[PDB]
Order: structure tokens, then C-alpha cells, then sequence
DNA sequence: AGCGTGGGCGT
DNA sequence: TACGCCCACGC
């Protein structure tokens, strides 16, 4: 099972794993340690901030195998491969 | 479309 | 524990 509960009298999710947790409580606490060095908004996440940086750059290091089209993230790639699909 | 952001891991 | 993938869900 999932031994981690979120100790908060409010919420009842529970984690199999400690990180996990302690990542979950970040919500509670609204603890953002991560800033945006652009446009000093903050995240909770580490790899979140990162995606949010290439929508200032530009990046965008995923292309579709169809036609090429690049993306700035990978989940975003995925949801446009599948307009090929011609059923 | 563009993108925040939590969940579920693997390392 | 932190780091950073994929993966979802949502607007
Ligand atoms: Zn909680
Ligand atoms: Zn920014
Ligand atoms: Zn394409």
C-alpha cells in the first residue's frame, strides 16, 4: 500500500514513496524555490521551470518524425503526432 | 495552440 | 533527499 499520508488535516493522498511527500507538501506550504532568471516568476518544480524558460527562448528540441514541426516539449510533440492519423 | 503543473516514477 | 524525464489533466 501507500504508507506516506499527507499529514495535513485537509488533504488524504497518500504516496509510496518519501520524496514524494515531501514534494506533495510544497502545495500546502506553497514553497517555490525555483525562479525564472527572465521573468522572475517562481516554480515549485525544478523541470517545470525549465520547459517555462524555452517560452522565452524559443527552444523547442522536439520535432514530429512526420513532418518536422518542432515543440518545446515532448508532451506536446505526442499530441500532435497523432493529426497524421487519417483514420 | 501554448503552457501551467501535479502524478509516477528512474536514477 | 534532488534531478529530470514521460505522462497526464486542465485551461
Ligand atoms: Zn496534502
Ligand atoms: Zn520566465
Ligand atoms: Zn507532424
Amino acid at each position: 500500500e501507500r504508507p506516506y499520508a499527507c499529514p495535513v488535516e485537509s488533504c488524504d493522498r497518500r504516496f509510496s514513496r518519501s520524496d514524494e511527500l515531501t514534494r506533495h507538501i510544497r502545495i500546502h506550504t506553497g514553497q517555490k524555490p525555483f525562479q525564472c532568471r527572465i521573468c522572475m516568476r517562481n516554480f515549485s518544480r525544478s523541470d517545470h521551470l525549465t520547459t517555462h524558460i524555452r517560452t522565452h527562448t524559443g527552444e523547442k528540441p522536439f520535432a514530429c518524425d512526420i513532418c518536422g514541426r518542432k515543440f518545446a516539449r515532448s508532451d506536446e510533440r505526442k499530441r500532435h503526432t497523432k493529426i497524421h492519423l487519417r483514420q
